[PDB]
C-alpha cells in the first residue's frame, strides 16, 4: 500500500483505489495502474521533474529502502500478478530488486523528489509507475 500526496492530489495504484478515491476522481489510467483523487488537505510531497535513473525505493515486504538504478518509462509486457492479468503496462520503469503485491504504493525517490510508486514485481524485478510526466500535479 502507499500513496503520493501533492497539493490537493492523492496518487495511488489504480488497483488499490478506494470508493472515496473514485468518488473524488481526478484522473485514472488502467494501462499505467494509476489513479489520482482530490484531497481536502494540502499534501507536501514534491514530484521529481527530471530524467534520473538512480533513486531509492521503499519495500514494505523487507521494511527497507533500497538504492536502485531504473530504466526509462516504457511500454513493457508484465506477467500475470494477483491483481492484473499478463498485459502491457505503460509509463513503467524496471529495476533489479524485490517486489511483492503488498509492496505496491512504495515510493521511488531521487534528489528531485518522488519519481513514482511500486506497481509490478516478480522474477527479481521491481516495476515503478512513473509520475514525472504528470506536470499538472504541481498546479490547480
Ligand atoms: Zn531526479
Amino acid at each position: 500500500s502507499g500513496a503520493i500526496y501533492v497539493g490537493n492530489y492523492r496518487v495511488v495504484n489504480r488497483h488499490l483505489a478506494t470508493h472515496n478515491d473514485w468518488a473524488n476522481l481526478v484522473w485514472e489510467d488502467s494501462s499505467r495502474d494509476l489513479l489520482v483523487s482530490s484531497t481536502t488537505a494540502q499534501g507536501c510531497d514534491t514530484i521529481a521533474r527530471c530524467d534520473c535513473q538512480t533513486g531509492v525505493y521503499y519495500c514494505s515486504s523487507r521494511r527497507k529502502h533500497y538504492p536502485v538504478s531504473f530504466s526509462k518509462p516504457s511500454l513493457i509486457f508484465v506477467e500475470a500478478s494477483e491483481y492484473y492479468p499478463a498485459r502491457y503496462q505503460s509509463h513503467l520503469m524496471l529495476a533489479v530488486g524485490h517486489s511483492e503485491p503488498g509492496d505496491c504504493g512504495g515510493i521511488l525517490r531521487c534528489q528531485h523528489g518522488v519519481v513514482g510508486i511500486v506497481s509490478t514485481g516478480g522474477n527479481g524485478l521491481v516495476g515503478f509507475a512513473d509520475v514525472r510526466d504528470l506536470l499538472w500535479l504541481d498546479e490547480e
